[PDB]
Order: C-alpha cells, then sequence, then structure tokens
C-alpha cells in the first residue's frame, strides 16, 4: 500500500494516502505500536456503511506534521452525497484525527430558525477505524476500559488480557487504553455518543461512551483496535408538540491518540502509561483548573419571599468561614438567588432576587468576597417552569401524546415541565443565560443546573442535549455544576448527589471508576468520598472525597461548629491531594477476576500488596496514599498514612464520613498554595494545617524547607482568626504539638499577621451580625445603661441584653431625602419592651417596640428558627420594622434596647437598613396605630405584617408572595380556577395547607400593635378555593387552640371576596389575628391528579389588607367605676372552674383599669381607656365561659354514659368538677345514681363536692343509696357524705335505702354513724317501712339497732 511519514522529535507515523488510516507509529527508541494494518475504508453516514474505493479519496502531505483528505461519500439508494474533509496532524507523540470541513450536495444547509435540514447528515464515524491496535501476538497484550457507575458496590472498570480468543465488535467505552510490546494508547474523542454503562439512576451525559473496540484477524493474531465512537453533525429532533427542527454540531468531529511508553518508569506497561500520556489531548472542564482550591463548599439559601440570606450576609458568612480556615477557597452555592427564592421564577436566570439586594448587591458580594477566595455560582433550573415566570409561554409548556400539560411539583405553586427540546431549538435557554449575563458580567464563577437528567424535560435529555447546555455556559465564563452523581461526565467538575454523600444511598452517588478517577480526581468534586455504610468505593477511599456540609439554612441545616469540624475532616486532605496528579495506582481491593478485572494491576512489592496510589506535582513533588491492609474485615483497612516528599504528613482512621464513628487521624498537611490560581506562596507565607482527631500529642518531621529552623509559631483557628499563639521549638527538624480533640492549628515559620476584614460592608453599619466577637461592643457598637450587652452563641451569634441597655450606632452611606426601611431580628423572652429606633441628632426619626415575643419561628431556611435553641429550646425570632427618610443632614443613628430592669433576656440580630417604598402606616400625635394598609407591593421580605405560623413545623413553608403574570396566573389559563394576585402585582398566597386545624398566619404586636380596650376595623380582599376551608383567627398571647375566636371564609373562586370584621385590642396589648386552617374537607369540584392542586379549591390569597382605629365614645370617671362594679359581681365567684393563669389575666386586668381610674390628674382620655379595657376583658371572660359551658355539658353527659376515659379526656382539656345544670345535678350525683364507681372515684379525687344538693335537696349519698351501689356508698362517707342529709321531704340515705328494700346498703350506712331517731315532713321513721312492705328481712336489722 503507497504510504507517508508524519515526523516529530517523538515518533515517525507511516499514513495511507488511500484514506486517513495509520500503518504504524515508531517511537525515537523503535518500539512500535499497529494503526490499522488491513484494507478498512469504511465511513458511515446516517447509519449507512459506504466503502471507499481508490478515486473516492484524495490526498495531500501539507508539510511533515500534517496531511488531509478528500472524502466522496456517496450511496444514492440512502440519500447520501457528502464531501468529507478529514486533517491528521502529529505533535510529540500525539496523532489527532479532525473532520475540518463537511459538504453535503443534497441540502443549502440548515433552514432560518433551526428548520428541519432535508438529507442532513446527522451521524458520522470510521466503522472499525483502528487508529491504535494491539495484537495477541505481543508480549502483554491488554484492553483497560471505563464504563460509568453511580453505584459503591459495582466499579466501572474492565481489565483483561487481549488473547485469541478475545472477539469485540463496536464494544463501546467512556475510556479504552490498549498495551502491548512495551507501548500503551488511549483514544480520545469528543463523540456525544450514548451508549453501555455499569449503574446510573438518569440521563443527562451519564452514558456517554466515545471510543469503539472491534477485534479483527491480522494474519494469525487477533488484533484488537480503537476507533470513535459516532460524532453528530447536523441532528434532527421533535419537541413535545411534533415539530421538528435541526440543529448544527456543537463541534466538528474530532480524535486524537497519545502514545505512551514505561512513563511512571514502574517497569511495567499498562493502561496508567497510557493514561499519563492521555492528559495531554483530553477534553478538561471549563475552569477545572481551580477546583483544588474549592476547600469550603457551601449552599446560601433563600426561600419564599422570606430573604432568609440577603447577598450582603453571605458576604460577612464568608469573612467569618475565611478566619477559621485561614483564607482557604470556598465554593457558594446560591440556592434561590433569583426571584422570590429556592424553586421561584424558574425559568428567569436574568430576575435577581430584589428582596436579597438585587444584582448591585449580589455584584458587590462576588466581587468583594473574591479577595477572600469565595467562588459564587447560581441554582438555576431549564426542566421545571411556574407560571409566574415571564419566560412561561405555551411554546415553553411540555406537553403529553394527548395534549395536556407535563405537570411538575406543587409546592408554592404548581410548577410545569418545561420543553427542552423547544428550549434549545428556538434559541430561548441561550437568551435567558444572556440575560443574566447583563446582569454579573464577568464576577460570577459557577452555574449549578438542578435534576438535568431526570426526564422532566423530555425523555432523552442525552448527552448531544448535555454538551450543549453545558457550552451556553462555559461560553458565558462560568464553570459547570450539576445534580446527579453519574450526570454530564463530557463537563461538570461537581455534583451535589456525589459531594452530598448523605442522599440517595449507595446505588446514586459520584463516578465509581478507577480509570475516571486515575485520570481526573484533581479536576472535579464527581467521587466517591468516605460514607462506609455504603461500603465498597464509600469505605476509606484513598484519595478522601469531597464531604459537603452547610449552615446557611439548606434542609435547615444552620450548625457552623459541625461545618467547620468537617471541613478538617474531609475537605482539606481531599483538597491536599487534588494538587497532585495520579502517576500510580496498584492493588485496588475493589477490583477482582469475577467483576471484570483478573489484569487490574497488583504488585506484592509494593505497600504488602495492599493499595497505593501515586501522585506527582509540575515540580517534582511526590505524594503517596498507602492502605494499612486490603481486608475490609482487618482495623488497618481504614488506615491511612499519606507521604509528601518521603515524609509522613497524616496518618490514621478518618472519623466515618456518615456521622457514625469518630477516627483518630491526624496531619500536619503543608499548604504551599495561594487561595486563587493556586500558585507557590513565598517562604513568610509557607504553612501547615495541622489536625487531631482524638486530641493529644504528636511529633512531625517538617517539610525540608523547615529542616534549620528552631522554632515555629502555632495558632489556633477560630471565628475571629488567629488565636492562643504557641512559640514551638524545632529540634533535628521535629516539632511536637499539643493540641484539643477537633480543632484547627495553623503553623507558620514566624510571626503571621490576622486577616484583615471590616464586617458589614455596603450594610449601613459595622458588624450588623455580631461577627466581632465582644470586641464588637467596644469600637463597632456604643453601650450604654445600667444594664448589659453581651454577643452570645456559639454557632449564629446573636446581641444579647438583660436590664436597662442601649446599643448604638452611627448609619453609614445613606440617599439624603430617600425611604428606607429597617427590620432586625428579635426574640424577647421579658415582659418589658425590647425597641429598634433611628435618630438624627436627638430628634426620634421612627421607633418600634415589642413586649414579650408570642410567635415561635417556623422558617427552615433561616439561621434562628424554633429548632435552632435561642435560649429554652426554643426561638421567637421575628422581623420588627422602622420605616424613615433619610435625613438631609446625614447624621442617623440605630438605638436597640431595653427597658425594664428585669433579669429576663432580649436578643437581637442582622440589623438591615434597605432602600423601601413602603408608606402604609399612619399613628395618633400619642404614637399608638391609627392605620395601617397593605397592598404587599413594597414589602422588605416575608408576609409583613403577618408572620408565618406552625401548620408544617419548621418547613420551607408553603406561603409567599405571589407574582402577577398574566394570563397563567390568572384563573382561567388550563385547569387553574383561582387568581394568584388580587390587585397589583403582588399578594399573599397560601399554597394547599387545607384540613390543619391550626393557624396558619397571623400578626404579632411588633408589625401591628392592638391598643388594650381600642376598636379596630379590619378588612381584606381575598380567594378561597372552598367554603369553610380557612377562617379568620383572632386571639391574645401565644396561640392556643380553643382559646381562638374563628370565623369560617366562605368560597371565593377566580371573583375576589371582601372580609370584614371589628377587633378590640385585649388587655395586655397582644392581641392578633390571621388566618387558620379548619378540619373541614375542601370541595374539589371532581377534579382528578394534579388538577387538584393547580385548580386553587385548597388555597387562600389574601392582598388590600386594611387595619383603621374606631374612635370609642369618651367616658366620666363615674361610668369606669360602675363598669368594675359590674365586671366584678359577673366574675369575682367563678374562680374555682377558672385556671390560675386566666384569674391572674382577669385580676391584672382589674388592676390595669383602676390604675387608669384612680391617678391623680387622670382625664377623659384615661377613663375612656379603663371602661373600654373592662367592656374587652367582659368579652373575652364570656366567650371563655361559653367554651366552659360546653366542656361541662360534654361532661354531664359522659357522666350518664359511663365512660372514665371520656371523663378523664374532659377532666384534661378543664372540666369544672362541681359543674351543675338549671336543676343542680352535679357529675358526682348522676355517676353515683348509675353505678360507675371507676367515675365516681375519679370525681372525689379531681375536688368533686361530696355534699352537693340539687333543686330536690339530693345529694350524691341520696341517689347512690336508692340505687342500692355498695361500693359507691362506701367511698362517699369516706370522703365526706353528710350522714343525715335530706331531701325536700326529710329522707336520709337511710329512708331511701330502706324504701328501695336493700338488705346490705341499710347494714352498711348504720355502721358509720347514720341516725336511727331521723323523722321526714310526715314523721315516718324505719319502722314503718319495714311493716309496710312483704318482707320482714328489714325489720330484723332494724331489731340490731334497738330490740323492741
Ligand atoms: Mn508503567
Ligand atoms: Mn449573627
Ligand atoms: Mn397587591
Ligand atoms: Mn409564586
Amino acid at each position: 500500500v503507497a504510504s507517508e511519514t508524519l515526523k516529530t522529535k517523538k515518533m515517525e507515523v507511516q499514513i495511507k494516502k488511500n484514506f486517513p488510516s495509520v500503518l504504524q507509529y515508531t517511537m525515537t527508541d523503535g518500539k512500535v505500536m499497529y494503526g490499522q494494518s488491513k484494507d478498512v475504508r469504511t465511513v458511515e453516514i446516517n447509519g449507512t456503511n459506504i466503502e471507499l474505493g481508490d478515486d473516492d479519496v484524495t490526498f495531500k502531505k501539507v508539510s511533515d506534521t500534517e496531511a488531509t483528505y478528500t472524502l466522496k461519500v456517496k450511496d444514492e439508494a440512502k440519500k447520501i452525497d457528502a464531501v468529507i474533509t478529514v486533517q491528521i496532524t502529529v505533535k510529540a507523540n500525539q496523532l489527532h484525527l479532525n473532520v475540518t470541513k463537511i459538504k453535503n450536495n443534497l441540502s443549502e444547509g440548515i433552514p432560518e430558525g433551526n428548520g428541519v435540514e432535508e438529507n442532513a447528515i446527522q451521524t458520522l464515524s470510521f466503522p472499525n477505524q483502528s487508529l491504535v491496535s494491539v495484537r495477541s501476538s505481543q508480549e502483554n497484550a491488554q484492553f483497560t476500559g471505563a464504563r460509568m457507575s453511580s453505584n459503591t458496590q459495582k466499579p466501572g472498570d474492565t481489565n483483561f488480557a487481549v488473547t485469541e480468543d478475545t472477539n469485540v465488535t463496536d464494544s463501546d467505552y467512556t475510556y479504552g487504553f490498549i498495551s502491548g510490546a512495551g507501548l500503551s494508547a488511549g483514544l480520545w474523542s469528543n463523540s456525544e455518543h450514548d451508549g453501555t454503562y455499569v449503574a446510573a439512576p438518569v440521563r443527562g451525559g451519564s452514558q456517554n461512551t466515545r471510543v469503539y473496540a472491534t477485534t479483527q484477524q491480522t494474519g494469525d493474531a487477533t488484533s484488537l483496535g480503537l476507533a470513535s465512537a459516532p460524532w453528530y453533525y447536523h441532528r434532527t429532533v421533535t419537541d413535545s408538540k411534533g415539530k421538528k427542527y435541526t440543529v448544527a454540531e456543537t463541534a466538528l468531529p474530532q480524535m486524537a491518540v497519545a502514545i505512551a511508553g514505561d512513563e511512571n518508569e514502574d517497569g511495567a506497561v499498562n493502561w496508567q502509561d497510557g493514561a499519563i500520556a492521555y492528559r495531554d489531548i483530553m477534553n478538561n472542564p471549563y475552569k477545572s483548573e481551580e477546583v483544588p482550591e474549592l476547600v469550603a463548599w457551601r449552599i446560601a439559601m433563600n426561600f419564599g419571599s422570606q430573604a432568609q440570606n440577603p447577598f450582603l450576609t453571605t458576604l460577612d458568612n464568608v469573612k467569618k468561614v475565611a478566619l477559621n480556615t485561614d483564607g482557604l477557597g470556598q465554593s457558594v452555592l446560591l440556592k434561590g438567588y433569583g426571584n422570590e427564592g429556592h424553586d421561584s421564577g424558574h425559568p428567569d436566570y436574568g430576575d435577581i432576587g430584589q428582596r436579597l439586594g438585587g444584582a448591585d448587591d449580589m455584584n458587590t458580594m462576588m466581587e468583594e468576597g473574591s479577595k477572600y477566595g469565595a467562588r459564587f455560582g447560581v441554582h438555576v433550573n431549564a426542566s421545571e417552569m411556574y407560571p409566574e415566570a415571564k419566560a412561561f409561554s405555551e411554546d415553553m409548556v411540555r406537553r403529553n401524546s394527548a395534549g395536556g400539560l407535563s405537570y411538575g411539583w406543587n409546592w408554592l405553586d404548581q410548577g410545569v415541565g418545561i420543553d427542552g427540546i423547544y428550549d434549545l431549538a428556538s434559541g430561548s435557554r441561550v437568551s435567558r443565560f444572556a440575560d443574566l449575563s447583563k446582569e454579573v458580567g464577568d464576577n460570577m464563577d459557577f452555574i449549578y443546573l438542578d435534576v438535568w437528567g431526570n426526564l422532566t424535560s423530555s425523555g432523552s435529555e442525552d448527552s448531544w442535549e448535555t454538551r450543549k447546555m453545558s457550552k451556553m455556559i462555559n461560553d458565558n465564563g462560568w464553570r459547570m455544576t450539576t445534580e446527579w452523581g453519574s450526570g454530564n461526565e463530557y463537563d461538570s467538575t461537581f455534583q451535589h448527589w456525589a459531594a452530598d454523600l448523605t442522599y440517595g444511598g449507595y446505588t446514586s452517588k459520584g463516578e465509581n471508576s478507577e480509570v475516571m478517577r486515575f485520570l481526573r480526581n484533581h479536576q472535579k468534586d464527581s467521587w466517591v468520598g468516605d460514607y462506609p455504610q455504603y461500603g465498597g468505593a464509600a469505605n476509606a477511599p484513598l484519595l478522601g472525597g469531597y464531604n459537603m456540609k452547610d449552615f446557611e439554612g439548606w434542609q435547615g441545616r444552620n450548625d457552623y461548629a459541625a461545618y467547620i469540624k468537617n471541613l478538617y475532616t474531609h475537605d482539606v486532605s481531599t483538597k491536599f491531594i487534588q494538587h497532585f496528579k495520579v502517576t500510580r495506582w496498584v492493588n485496588n481491593p475493589l477490583l477482582t477476576a469475577d467483576n471484570g478485572n483478573a489484569a487490574a494491576v497488583s504488585d506484592p512489592n509494593t505497600n504488602n500488596g495492599n493499595e497505593q496510589i501515586t501522585l506527582k506535582d509540575s515540580n517534582g513533588n511526590v505524594v503517596v496514599v498507602s492502605r494499612g491492609s486490603n481486608d475490609t474485615s482487618s482495623a488497618a483497612y481504614r488506615q491511612r498514612t499519606i507521604t509528601f516528599n518521603g515524609v509522613k504528613v497524616a496518618s490514621g482512621v478518618v472519623s466515618a464520613g456518615d456521622g457514625s464513628a469518630t477516627g483518630d487521624e491526624s496531619y500536619l498537611l503543608p499548604w504551599m498554595w495561594d487561595s486563587f490560581t493556586g500558585k507557590l506562596v513565598k517562604d513568610s507565607e509557607q504553612k501547615l494545617y495541622h489536625w487531631n482527631t482524638k486530641g493529644g500529642t504528636t511529633t512531625w518531621t517538617l517539610p525540608d524547607s523547615w529542616k534549620n529552623l528552631s522554632s515555629v509559631k502555632v495558632y489556633q483557628l477560630t471565628d475571629q482568626g488567629k488565636t492562643n499563639c504557641q512559640t514551638v521549638a524545632v529540634s533535628g527538624g521535629k516539632v511536637t504539638l499539643t493540641a484539643d480533640a477537633e480543632t484547627p492549628y495553623v503553623v507558620y515559620k514566624g510571626c503571621a499577621k490576622q486577616i484583615q476584614v471590616n464586617w458589614s460592608e455596603g450594610m449601613h453599619v459595622v458588624d450588623a451580625g455580631f461577627n466581632g466577637g465582644s470586641n464588637t461592643l467596644t469600637c463597632n457598637w456604643t453601650v450604654s445603661g445600667s444594664g448589659k450587652a453581651e454577643v452570645e452563641g456559639d454557632n449564629n451569634a446573636m446581641l444579647r441584653l438583660t436590664g436597662k441597655v442601649d446599643v448604638s450606632q452611627r448609619l453609614t452611606d445613606l440617599k439624603a431625602g430617600q425611604k428606607y426601611a429597617l427590620y432586625v431580628g428579635v426574640d424577647n423572652r421579658s415582659t418589658g419592651d425590647a425597641s429598634v429606633t433611628v435618630t438624627s441628632g436627638g430628634k426620634v426619626l421612627a421607633t418600634n417596640s415589642t413586649g414579650k415575643s408570642i410567635a415561635k419561628n417556623y422558617i427552615k431556611a433561616y439561621g434562628h428558627n424554633t429548632n435552632s435553641n435561642t435560649e429554652n429550646g426554643s426561638s421567637y425570632f421575628q422581623n420588627m420594622y422602622v420605616f424613615f427618610t433619610a435625613p438631609e443632614n446625614g447624621d442617623a443613628t440605630v438605638t436597640l434596647s431595653h427597658k425594664s430592669t428585669d433579669g429576663a433576656h432580649t436578643y437581637f440580630d442582622d440589623v438591615r437598613i434597605v432602600e423601601n417604598q413602603y408608606s402604609g402606616i399612619t399613628y395618633e400625635k400619642d404614637g399608638t396605630l391609627k392605620s395601617l394598609t397593605n397592598g404587599f407591593e413594597n414589602n422588605a421580605q416575608g408576609i409583613w405584617p403577618f408572620v408565618v405560623s406552625g401548620s408544617e413545623g419548621v418547613e420551607d413553608n408553603r406561603i409567599h408572595l405571589s407574582e402577577l403574570h398574566a394570563p397563567f396566573t390568572r384563573a382561567g389559563w388550563d385547569v387553574k380556577k383561582m387568581d394568584d394576585v388580587l390587585d397589583g402585582t403582588w399578594s399573599v398566597k397560601v399554597n394547599g395547607l387545607t384540613q390543619k386545624g391550626t393557624l396558619v398566619y397571623q400578626t404579632i404586636p411588633q408589625n401591628v400593635k392592638f391598643e388594650a380596650g381600642a376598636k379596630y376595623k379590619v378588612s381584606f380582599d381575598y380567594q378561597s378555593g372552598s367554603d369553610d376551608i380557612y377562617a379568620i383567627a383572632v386571639g391574645q398571647g401565644e396561640y392556643s387552640a380553643g382559646s381562638v375566636k374563628l370565623t369560617n371564609l366562605k368560597k371565593a373562586l377566580g371573583e375576589t371576596g371582601k372580609a370584614e370584621f371589628e377587633l378590640t385590642g385585649g388587655c395586655n396589648g397582644d392581641s392578633w389575628f390571621g388566618i387558620y386552617s379548619t378540619a373541614t374537607a375542601p370541595d374539589l369540584q371532581g377534579s382528578t391528579g394534579n388538577a387538584q392542586d393547580f385548580g386553587g379549591y385548597k388555597d387562600f390569597v389574601l392582598d388590600n389588607l386594611k387595619i383603621e382605629r374606631i374612635e370609642s365614645q369618651t367616658r366620666t370617671k363615674a361610668e369606669a367605676q360602675d363598669k368594675v362594679k359590674e365586671i366584678r359581681g359577673k366574675y369575682d365567684s367563678k374562680r374555682a372552674c377558672l385556671s390560675d393563669a386566666a384569674w391572674q389575666q382577669y385580676q391584672d386586668c382589674l388592676v390595669k383599669a383602676r390604675v387608669l381610674i384612680n391617678k391623680n390628674g387622670a382625664t377623659a382620655e384615661d377613663f375612656t381607656k379603663a371602661y373600654d379595657i373592662l367592656v374587652a376583658l367582659d368579652e373575652y371572660m364570656k366567650k371563655a365561659e361559653r367554651k366552659l359551658k360546653d366542656l361541662d355539658r360534654k361532661l354531664l353527659e359522659a357522666a350518664r354514659a359511663g365512660q372514665d376515659d371520656e371523663v378523664r379526656i374532659l377532666m384534661a382539656n378543664g372540666a369544672c368538677v362541681n359543674a351543675a345544670d338549671d336543676v343542680g345535678v352535679t357529675p358526682l350525683h348522676l355517676a353515683a345514681q348509675r353505678g360507675h364507681l371507676e367515675i365516681v372515684e375519679v370525681l372525689l379525687k379531681c375536688g368533686a363536692d361530696v355534699n352537693a344538693a340539687d333543686l330536690w335537696g339530693q345529694t350524691p349519698l341520696h341517689l347512690a343509696a336508692t340505687a342500692g351501689h355498695l361500693e359507691i356508698v362506701e367511698v362517699l362517707l369516706c370522703n365526706g357524705a353528710d350522714v343525715n342529709a335530706r331531701d325536700n321531704i326529710g329522707h336520709t340515705p337511710l329512708h331511701l335505702a330502706a324504701w328501695a328494700g336493700h338488705l346490705e346498703i341499710v347494714e352498711v350506712l348504720l355502721k358509720y354513724g347514720a341516725d336511727v331517731c331521723a323523722q321526714d315532713k310526715f314523721g315516718k321513721t324505719a319502722f314503718d317501712i319495714s311493716i309496710d312492705n312483704g318482707n320482714e328481712d328489714l325489720a330484723e336489722i332494724l331489731q340490731k339497732a334497738c330490740k323492741l
């Protein structure tokens, strides 16, 4: 065959002129690797194999390093007529084969707007091209392949000898390496082909197989050759509506080989040698070079309009983590960066959350954060959308084969599936990422793509789609990261289900492959880390593996100390290991003959035949990681030694990644790199991180550059940075370190300066989050008063106040004349007021207060929810607001204060000053509320003046600010029957919180204070899905069932309703109103499936809140005094059956009214207030009385029935023991006559009046004696029953027991002391009763009382 030679300094490649084929590679040393030794001239186009003849190919040697081929590819019958241009180039030990041009003689190209290109060239390949091959006739001929596996128990690798029996045909792999006759090679291709995988729960580029292995007979030997899998060129796709499109290539077809000798110099030639060479030709994920610097990964979360984490708070948190890690690199994923938060506004990528501070604050956070080595990225979704999103349209909607919506998940709103193919082919998604690019410029590091590969956008989401998705992202300068462990093998640098080891179990983690991890460990956080309960790959991997925790609200995670502890336990050593590239990996226990890995490398002269990995950097530094034993039953299987240039830098067992068992690992890791591009730092900046799991004393050999030092400087790392400095002597290049358990230390050669941190930049105050330690109360905040101010809490630090104290700070950078809202988180445990005040000079611009906090925090993503223990195992943190105009003098000051001298605490956190246009609060002259209006158009955050209640416990609450996007958010679009927005752009929305039987949301006194005794007109616009499913709740103090006044609301589905009521302020100033979920089932109107959710039959929308104080009729002192008499005359006699707290509330109220009435110099205003407070007290006591009368009537009913359980349930729920009806019959009377001994004894123990009588003068003893209940009569006399008690006739329980003729009951009561002299109105004794009836048996016991 006629050939030509391409030359480099490393090899000579003999190539055929009749086809782009290699005959052989001859290296400088004379070693040879074969190409395609046979006459194979096949080209596949659209699945049709065409064999080329001599006249179908033209050749041209361009230079000594390049040749060009022109391929005439025609099949008239199969509609193929193409001209393919192939380039072969050589450099060093690499050969590249590129398709540089594709000409189609059967088309004019792709029609405008990605229209269908008829006879388009969709696929292209060179079947059995064998660019590199090995033969069974060669010394140590072998194949090594890798396929995708997310399963910890199933490796993705194959390792086998190439023999005469080896028979393969287009066997597809992610990676493929052939070795033989002292040379090795891997084949790289940019093919987007999807094929064979070991294990993956999703698509989304998990199945990308780019190499094809095929055997052929090469004379008397079997030859195994490598070819590229097919490439896509102009691919024709169909969307959910049946519309077809043709989309151009992501890139032109490209492939390469890199010929290796014994690269790691270990005396053998295998895939590892090929893998070292392969790194020079392989694709590298965009920005994969920064991956080793990303030590601190975490999520900063925002959800449901709450603004739990505004961008400038996230920046303070970056500075806290920077101090605690001594400036290690960070990667913060902003989950809910856009619109109203997480799983809101998808897919509006360019809509940055206005309530977080918008694009302005996001850019400030990214720009400033980068100075601390912190990278930022956003969570996006390209599979699900909500009606509120501006991108929402009929074209975007994914539809099923029947024409209906492809529904997603319902939570805040109903998610609808995005038509993935439409989104790509129309240029829609690329334009939405462009919207984001305009907002962030070049400040943002990465994109985090959620759910991609789970088939929500289409049944495909293949490697071709994922390749195009990753390109749109990389094109904007963004690093690619995604959700699923197996997803996007080609371009992703991080998988959430790989780095967060807790999710999905052992079958759904990161990439379980020795080949993939050997090649790319340093480029991704997509592997298997320690999580021993999964076993296999997850049991102490030598390379570690990212273990991700959070503290900023993601899944309620708000534990900072655990976050930091975990960074040092797993992530510091994982990241240190990623600064080196794998060069050798022997004795892998996961690979056996049974799982298809008989030829896997097994050296008994390395680490006793146990697992070992060697890694190297471009500076010749060597890292060696060794496993103690390859037996999982041995204690040494989890033992790992790490050496750096032959010196031990880490030893022992890590604390289990699943949090199940603490370890003993200690390390002294040299951190030689900067937190930016990872370049080597200078000598004065070189440092060592020290960690000791169990704590104690360890001795280490310092690195070579430290061997002549006399001493080192050791600093303990905290949330304040470098503390407790120690000078440690160096003897013979060694150091002894004493360490507390699980405590980070940093070692320097000399004195090291503290990292400079200016807290709360752009926040208008210094240290708004109280992160500056105790010192913050000295030069940032000024403290005054007899009381005390402390920075308290070992997690999220807060300001704690006790006694009479004020904490002040000057406000900076305010725009003169502009409107601002200032809010602060407040938890008040004191009865004394806690306040927030803005002053200019001395003048008060705005002020607000809270008494004892009455509402617990149920916001899961928030830093101080009721699961975080602010004090006493609870948290009452709620945002307290002030609205003011920035003064013209530019002098403004905030003051946080506690007024009373009591010892109870008040907590404050997160002082937020934000530009805000809300102006719906009007006051009276005395500073009390005149009116409050809200259309929710200018809310700084949350559902203010309401606060979320406990209907779902601590949750990502299904309550938020709904957004207008007509016609989609309106009633009538699809199966939707309710409007999301009543008027304007925003309303308050509740999604499906039906049949809870509890409070959903409520006002609190710090948001809307209802003055004691004052009357208010409350009105709002609403939309409710069904009749009586939701109600208006009115209460005083902390919500409690039974104490609440409920008004059921009627159905207002698609048509806005009006709600109006009057509210009278409770005596303690703690009155409130809200929305309550009843027990009543919604009317789903015959809807099925998602239509029950989307319809709105179970939802509640509120808007246009209006609260107005109603003027009261003026009262005199006489009127108020008389009202005191009336109230006392009604309730003074009702102390017995009334709670000890209810009697206290009543007494406190009477005291309050008397103080107003009797003050020297009291006015009409005081007399009106005193009278009104008593009127409010009356209605409160009366409502409580009807609820007690309800319980009493049910207790008298259960006394008759005889059920102890329902008698005890009612008594425990507050039932009156001595409760009598219209005829004066108590439950002790009823239980005694029926004879329920278990109830009689329960009632007597509870304090029931044993002497109690009805309108007939009958006591429970009279009733029990006539009925003849011996056991009941016994216990009554033992509890103090009146033995000689009489009725309206004069019958003692002796007379009645004789009338009924009870032989055993008469004798029992006589023994105790029942009178025999007793006579009724007729003057009849027991002598007359015994002689009247036909039985003389009674006359025998009476003649044994007195003998006649
Ligand atoms: Mn080797
Ligand atoms: Mn804080
Ligand atoms: Mn509105
Ligand atoms: Mn919404």
